RNA sequence: GGUCUGGGCGCAGCGCAAGCUGACGGUACAGGCC
């Protein structure tokens, strides 16, 4: 995986854990 | 209403050289199934 692919894939886990954390 | 993918090009940090990276840009953009 490239920096973007991971970065892109990460922001999903990122924001998602974001939602859970926030919620 | 939900879910999945990804290429930069940027600012920074380091080296006889050769290279790489930031739960950062970027909750972007570009495209997906009912």
């Amino acid at each position: 995986d490239t920096r973007q692919a991971r970065r892109n894939r990460r922001r999903r886990w990122r924001e998602r854990q974001r939602a859970a954390a926030a919620r």
